[PDB]
């Protein structure tokens, strides 16, 4: 095989498993498992406690010399076990249980495949700058193309599509072994990117207005995920609708929902214009308007022909958030950093965003969906315009520590 498309089709692999389920594992647990919000938001808590170790446990690797293509082998295999349980748990406590394994096994992932890459690429004589971006792709690539073909097939509903990504999950495997071999001794003199986070790189809480900062972009961040966890439950629930039952925004959600992974990745590509045109605050402000707007265009959205374009608007503006968010509060917080603790400050602002945020935001959200659901209806609009409600007081947070001298 040509190494370039054997680390396509594993980029590719790697995220289409994990995008079989992730979207619509609520609406399963919700509509097929008769969950509540609560435990649906808890379920999707663990991927934060997952997330918050990888640092430790890609460390690990590193330091006891671990072979990132052999843990990778590993990792994917307790990721295929996991979720063929997943599609066999019916409590939730234990879905919990499955998810938080696979979660542990599956987030130390997000590392593994780069360092694989690199290494496998420099071996051939190949151009790293240049060649990660046509790999990196693939995966976004094929992440859409599982929402997709789960959401055509009728896999919505099932469990399915847990049994699709621990296929996936065993084909990456055994796909896996055909990866050049690569002595982990070749892969040293390098100081990892795990060793920029560590019990030293909370030093960075030292100074009050930092340590206030990441607080507020660890609460803002709370709500990064929400809608990948819970915007297919909303859609779903214009089934009691007989107007809407019929419509392929209520039946399709996953790829009515697709719009906003897509925008998160074309939006990319007008960061630079924005960061350079208006500077880091304006940026962080476009940002929270977009997750305001986001929320509130769910509250106001129907399968209706104004609604649907409603919907549709939020689900383009989703990506203006996500990535903006990222890159103004990545940039920001190394704006403030002393050169040195600059990497590192990067690194711990997008740990405490995405990773505690999904933590606090899972189990909180949860809450929210729980609260307005009786009778087993939940009241979309109230929830959507709580979400919104608190993105417009984090601009206010947001803008109170801006103006602060």
């Amino acid at each position: 095989m040509n190494l370039k498309l054997q680390l396509k089709i594993l980029s590719f692999l790697q995220f289409c498993l994990w995008g079989s389920w992730l979207t619509t594992l609520g609406s399963y647990m919700f509509v097929t498992l008769k969950f509540d919000g609560a435990s649906i938001g808890a379920v999707y808590s663990s991927l934060g406690i997952a997330a918050v170790f990888m640092p430790a446990l890609l460390g690990i690797v590193a330091d006891k010399w671990l072979s990132a293509k052999w843990v990778y082998a590993i990792c994917h295999t307790i990721g295929a076990i996991t979720l063929f349980m997943a599609a066999q748990v019916t409590t939730p406590e234990a879905m919990f249980l499955v998810i938080l394994i696979n979660s542990f096994a599956y987030m130390p992932t997000l590392g593994l495949i780069n360092t694989i890459s690199y290494y496998r690429l420099q071996n051939a004589g190949m151009d790293i700058v240049t060649d990660f971006p046509p790999i990196r792709i693939w995966g976004t690539i094929g992440f859409i193309m599982a929402m997709w073909v789960v959401s055509l097939s009728g896999f919505e509903l099932s469990h399915m599509q847990l049994y699709i990504g621990a296929a996936l999950s065993a084909i990456l495997v055994l796909f896996t072994l055909t990866l050049p071999h690569i002595p982990v001794a070749k892969q040293q003199a390098n100081q990892s990117w795990t060793t920029l986070l560590g019990l030293d790189a909370f030093a960075l809480f030292k100074n009050k207005r930092m340590a206030i900062f990441f607080i507020f972009s660890m609460l803002l961040g709370a709500e990064l995920q929400i809608t990948n966890m819970f915007g297919n439950t909303f859609l779903h629930s214009f089934d009691k609708d007989p107007m809407f039952a019929s419509s392929f925004i209520v039946q399709h959600a996953s790829i009515i929902m697709s719009i906003s992974q897509i925008s998160e990745t074309l939006f990319i590509l007008t960061i630079p214009f924005f960061l350079s045109r208006y500077g880091i605050k304006n940026v962080m402000m476009i940002s929270i308007v977009a997750w305001i707007l986001r929320f509130a265009l769910f509250a106001y959205g129907d399968p209706t022909p104004f609604g649907t374009v409603l919907l549709v608007l939020s689900m383009i503006v989703y990506g203006c958030a996500f990535d903006f968010f990222n890159i103004s509060g990545s940039v920001f917080v190394e704006k403030e950093v002393s050169p040195a603790i600059r990497a590192s400050a990067q690194g711990m602002f997008l740990m405490m965003t995405n990773g505690f945020g999904c933590i606090l935001g899972g189990i909180v959200s949860g809450k929210v969906v729980e609260m307005y659901t009786q009778n087993g209806i939940t009241d979309w609009q109230t929830v959507w315009l709580i979400f919104a409600g608190y993105s417009v007081v984090l601009a206010f947070a947001f803008m109170a520590m801006f103006k602060y001298k």
